[PDB]
């Protein structure tokens, strides 16, 4: 009981303290074979994240990582499996009936004590992103049978005060994506989270049309600036797992892009929060038409849309800031790869008017930002935008290989790239084995 939370508190400062686990994930997972109950029990886990102490209370970082320890105890406890990058895995029928009957626990602790969990540390970003990550887990239609529905309501109203509160983009992912799971898996439930979903994209895209209003009409405040972005931050997240085309997001986003074109000093987030909402909302008009039965004014509707859209990331790639050029760039060689003939597979034949074509300036000007953003002259940040410069490339390189682009003057960039490993690499090579 209190027994346990000691347990507890010391698994976590041997975690947070010595460097013999890195990751909580692997902890979890060497001492799983051994200590299985007191790593399931998340009644004393709970207990402690949520009382108020007598002595001596846990700090701030011994609360996140006790956090971070649970949700791997309830991931290694629904799934019956080690983690990721610790696997080998069938299993007998003692293990199979822990599983089942440990998914009931979570599931019933966790539907009571999310909510709680949320409204205690709910300012806190990392917190509240790990805690999100809890819903997967549940057995959804426990919702349902234990008649469990005030518990529902409370965490809506507690993912309500979260996306409310928060513009990180960790906090508003785990928020989009745990109404996806609330919703499409259980038709019981399905009606109550759809209401809550909508009447929050409602209140956000009344609140981000105002600002449009507000920061196109002006001159132009920091407030009007925040208002716009902030509000744009949330929709852009959601629009990735959720439809909502029923709101015309493309539009205004449009005219941001359109005035930061034209009198260039619309600020750089606006622009690539504008640019990753116009995206989402086009790979789901995509999505309506392979799926529906489109007429020919609905392609060409789609058609017009997508030109305009692809002229806007041209334009976007001459933007001072970097971060909207590699927004632009991502865009073009995913819209290019997407709006090339492979729409044309499964006797799709009919999307033949939504095929593009890249210029020979935009192709050009593509190559441009290899030359200038991929390959440049010169801690942790670094081998971060070096995976990402490799993704810029990488997503470059899928164009090459389909003539999408010019490939003979791509290969010559490539060329001129290695000249220096083509050159002198193998007296490189061997003089280096020789030491």
């Amino acid at each position: 009981m209190s027994p346990n939370g000691n347990l507890i508190r010391m698994l976590v400062l041997f975690f947070l303290e010595s460097e013999l686990h890195e990751h909580a994930a692997y902890l979890v997972d060497s001492l799983w074979e051994s200590s299985q109950e007191l790593l399931k029990d998340w009644e004393c886990m709970t207990e402690l994240l949520l009382e108020e102490p007598v002595e001596e209370a846990m700090s701030d970082r011994q609360e996140s990582a006790l956090i971070e320890l649970m949700v791997c105890t309830i991931r290694q406890a629904a799934e019956a499996h080690p983690p990721v990058g610790r696997g080998t895995r069938v299993l007998t029928a003692k293990e199979r009936k822990t599983q089942i009957d440990d998914r009931n626990k979570l599931t019933e602790h966790f539907i009571i004590t999310l909510p709680m969990l949320l409204s205690k540390y709910s300012a806190d970003a990392e917190k509240v992103a790990n805690l999100l990550q809890i819903p997967q887990y549940f057995d959804l239609e426990i919702y349902s049978t234990g008649r469990m529905e005030k518990h529902l309501d409370a965490l809506l109203k507690q993912i309500k005060f979260v996306v409310e509160k928060h513009v990180e983009s960790d906090v508003l992912e785990a928020c989009s994506k745990t109404y996806s799971i609330l919703c499409s898996e259980e038709y019981t439930i399905q009606n109550r989270v759809d209401i809550a979903r909508s009447q929050l994209i409602d209140e956000f895209v009344d609140r981000f049309n105002h600002s449009v209003e507000d920061l196109l009409q002006e001159e132009a405040d920091d407030d009007d600036i925040y208002n716009v972005l902030s509000t744009l931050k949330r929709l852009t997240s959601f629009h990735n797992a959720h439809d909502l085309t029923k709101w015309d997001l493309f539009g205004n986003c449009y005219r941001l892009l359109k005035t930061g074109i034209e009198h260039g000093a619309m600020p750089e987030q606006i622009v690539v929060q504008a640019l990753q909402c116009s995206h989402y909302s086009i790979l789901w008009q995509l999505v309506k038409i392979t799926d529906g039965s489109p007429s020919k004014e609905d392609l060409l509707v789609l058609r017009k849309t997508v030109k305009s859209f692809l002229a806007v990331c041209q334009q976007c790639l001459s933007n001072v800031n970097t971060p909207v050029k590699e927004q632009a760039f991502m865009l073009l060689c995913d819209l290019l790869m997407i709006f090339s003939h492979q729409l044309m597979t499964g006797g799709r034949e009919g999307l033949q008017p939504l095929v593009f074509n890249p210029d020979t300036g935009l192709q050009s000007e593509l190559l441009s930002f290899v030359m200038d953003h991929v390959f440049i002259d010169q801690e942790a940040n670094k081998i971060e935008a070096l995976h990402k410069r490799r993704n810029l490339l990488a997503a470059f390189s899928k164009l090459i290989i389909y003539d999408i682009v010019d490939m003979h003057a791509a290969a010559d960039i490539f060329k001129h790239y290695m000249k220096y490993y083509n050159d002198y690499g193998d007296i490189i090579k061997e003089t280096l084995s020789k030491t």
